[PDB]
């Protein structure tokens, strides 16, 4: 059972300049709660983007997807494909794919749940941005209310399940 979890601007941006181009503490808390104790699968660029204090993510089984043979990711398990990441030698009840755009596209056919934070931030996409997946008609969801962050941004959470 594989879920994707991401935060996106309403315009669909998830990443810029090797990071996330807004600050949304309530999203960090949401992400922390959903993933603690579970497996988190990420692309190598997302692994390299992590803040020092969260590389690896504490209290979670970190898995990093790369084409590099012999890459070492201290504190994580390195695998060579998303399929390998979803075939662990030690099964986990809950596996979360935590980005980025390349790994989400590989993961979406294998997933049955998406947890999406939508951020009302004016971010006209730029040419090198990482963009969110778009969920087609095989997905249906439920939306929480629009809330205001202590940071000032409006945001809301969506939960999708494969039909
Ligand atoms: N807003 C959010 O929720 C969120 C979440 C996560 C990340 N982000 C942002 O998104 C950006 C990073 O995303 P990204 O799309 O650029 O990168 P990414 O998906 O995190 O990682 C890409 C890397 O994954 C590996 N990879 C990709 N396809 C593969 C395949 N078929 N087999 C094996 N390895 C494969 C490659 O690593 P190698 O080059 O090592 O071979 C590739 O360079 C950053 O800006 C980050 O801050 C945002
Ligand atoms: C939070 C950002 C986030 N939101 C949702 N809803 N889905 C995600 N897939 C996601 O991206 C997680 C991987 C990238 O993560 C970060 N990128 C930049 C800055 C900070 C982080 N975080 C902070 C929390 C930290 C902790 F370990 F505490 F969880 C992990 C690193
Ligand atoms: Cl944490």
């Amino acid at each position: 059972s594989v879920g994707l979890i991401w935060a996106q601007s309403t315009s669909g941006v998830i990443g810029r300049d090797g990071g996330i181009p807004w600050r949304l503490p309530e999203d960090l808390a949401h992400f922390k709660r959903l993933t603690m104790g579970h497996t988190v699968v990420m692309g190598r660029r997302t692994w390299d983007s992590l803040p020092a204090a969260h590389r690896p993510l504490p209290g979670r089984r970190n898995v990093v997807v790369t084409r590099q043979t012999g890459l070492v990711a201290h504190g994580a398990q390195v695998v060579g494909s998303l399929e390998q990441a979803l075939c662990p030698a030690e099964p986990d009840a809950a596996t979360w794919v935590i980005g980025g755009a390349q790994i989400y596209a590989l993961a979406l056919p294998l997933a049955n749940r998406c947890e999406v934070t939508e951020v009302d931030v004016d971010l006209p996409p730029e040419d090198e941005d990482a963009l969110a997946p778009v969920l087609d008609q095989t997905w249906a969801g439920t939306s929480g209310e629009w809330l205001v962050s202590r940071s000032g941004l409006r945001y809301r959470m969506h939960s999708y399940r494969r039909l």
